[PDB]
């Protein structure tokens, strides 16, 4: 459950947040496969509550009504079509599995669901699954409100409602079986793994019981004995009775401290500087690298809805964001997830963004298709960070240096640092308020290399900066604190 199952040489997955199945299918063939992306995190593919107040928020998808593959992203056939086409081109699909709960207990009964299924939160009835009052933790939760009230009580965090969301009795074999039924349907269709939503709110043992019911991956695309990739969403920062290590026996876990600290370091909050990243990784109190799923920002915390708070870097902070993603993709720690978002009318009031609920680009609730502009960027308000030259090229950079050791580190005691990945890659950063001009040992073989941040190698020539490595592996780098992108990266495949 720890192996991504991506095909040899692809090292990252991209979260195509709220994309329609048809658009993801096209993206797999036209861009993801050609550019070497390993896989795609898709939004919950199961039927959710259609919320109109506010108008169709992104979070309505974390409010299950049934396990029918029927959402604003498309129907079951479109989903299967997407998984098949992506797999045929070597790009894996990872499903966002919302299995801890169903919808909010206050939601009105009726058929206000993405597929018309009837449901009645009040009486705990979800006939489309089916689930009844006997399948929820109402009688097990010991808080006065029935919701989670105190995170210092590990029991309540697991048995009570996360902000009103009906909590499934995951210790019952019936519920475990209905959930495994849903997940096995997806595995047999061809998905390679799952993001387990709200894992902190489930007992490690209950999750394990469900995983034991899972099939091996589809033998038409994967070698016999392949187990699905499992990454558990657990927000674990400082002191809490619950630790992300409690979930290691089930698969990897999301390391939220990663994006949080990279953000404060690059923003240089409270005296932090890049020279400190020298021992980045477990040295910073993070989980072991082989159990980590890392990222700079997620759909949750990019809008202030998750761990990290204000330090998190997103596409809104373009310049610093690219540099953070660059460091992540170059550093050997963890398995990397790249974010791909949509723009929304951010509107801060008293420090909080009042429009953090806004769902994906749409026309009367119908999600807009992703349009590709002539320069490869996206239209219809999709940001497509994964298509930014700077990000796409660092994705490739990680593929080229895969397996290579962390070496040749340099820092000026402040914010200009550099390091290499064996003899396959080298990257330099300048986050100080003054220029950087120095000769560094790169460990790379002599030659002329194209800087993949400022340009591309395009048939015997570079469209951007060029670096010359001498016989002893030394090379000169110049980055003024005024450069559009204050960092340079060169690798074995950008060599002329
Ligand atoms: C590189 O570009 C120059 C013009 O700037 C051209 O003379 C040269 O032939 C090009 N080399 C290749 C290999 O395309
Ligand atoms: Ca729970």
């Amino acid at each position: 459950q720890y192996s991504p199952n991506t095909q040899q040489g692809r090292t990252s997955i991209v979260h195509l947040f709220e994309w329609r199945w048809v658009d993801i299918a096209l993206e797999c063939e036209r861009y993801l496969a050609p550019k070497g992306f390993g896989g795609v995190q898709v939004s919950p593919p199961n039927e959710n509550v259609a919320i109109y107040n506010p108008f169709r928020p992104w979070w309505e998808r974390y409010q299950p009504v049934s396990y029918k593959l029927c959402t604003r992203s498309g129907n079951e056939d479109e989903f299967r079509n997407m998984v098949t086409r992506c797999n045929n081109v070597g790009v894996r699909i990872y499903v966002d599995a919302v299995i801890n709960h169903m919808c909010g207990n206050a939601v009105s009964a009726g058929t206000s669901s993405t597929c018309g299924s009837y449901f009645n939160p009040g009486s705990r009835d979800f006939p489309a699954v089916p689930y009844s009052g006997w399948d929820f933790n109402d009688g097990k939760c010991k808080t006065g409100s029935g919701d989670i009230e105190n995170y210092n009580d590990a029991t309540q965090v697991r048995d009570c409602r996360l902000t009103g969301l009906l909590d499934l009795a995951l210790e019952k074999d019936y519920v475990r079986s209905k959930i495994a039924e849903y997940m096995n349907h997806l595995i047999d269709i061809g998905v390679a793994g799952f993001r387990l939503d709200a894992s902190k709110h489930m007992w490690p043992g209950d999750i394990k019981a469900i995983l034991d019911k899972l099939h091996n991956l589809n033998s038409n695309w994967f070698p016999a004995g392949s187990k699905p990739f499992i990454y558990q969403e657990v927000i674990d920062l400082g002191g809490e009775p619950i630790k992300s290590s409690d979930y290691f026996g089930n698969g990897r876990v999301t390391e939220f401290k990663y994006g949080a600290k990279l953000g404060t370091v690059i923003r240089k909050w409270n005296g932090e500087k890049m020279s400190y990243l020298k021992n980045w990784g477990e040295g910073w109190g993070f989980v072991p690298s082989d159990r980590a799923l890392v990222f700079v920002d997620s759909h949750d915390n990019q809008r202030g809805h998750g761990a990290g708070g204000a330090s998190i870097l997103t596409f809104w902070d373009a310049r610093l964001y690219k540099m953070a993603v660059g460091f992540m993709l170059a550093h050997p720690y963890g398995f990397t997830r790249v974010m791909s978002s949509y723009r929304w009318p951010r509107q801060f009031q008293n420090g909080n963004d009042v429009n953090d609920w806004v769902g994906p680009p749409n026309n009367n609730g119908v999600i807009k298709e992703v349009t590709i502009n002539p320069d490869t960027t996206c239209g219809n308000d999709w940001v497509c960070e994964h298509r930014w030259r700077q990000i796409r090229n660092m994705v490739i950079f990680r593929n080229v240096v895969d397996g290579q050791p962390f070496t040749n580190w340099y820092d000026n005691g402040s914010n200009q640092v550099a390091f290499g990945r064996g003899n396959r890659g080298f990257i330099v950063f300048n986050n100080d308020d003054w220029s950087f001009s120095l000769t560094l040992q790169t460990g790379l073989p002599a030659g002329t290399y194209c800087d993949v941040i400022s340009g591309d190698k395009i048939n015997g020539n570079c469209t951007g900066i060029k670096i010359y490595v001498s016989d002893d592996g030394k090379a000169h780098f110049s980055i003024s604190n005024s450069a559009e992108d204050p960092f340079i990266a060169i690798h074995a495949e950008s060599k002329l």
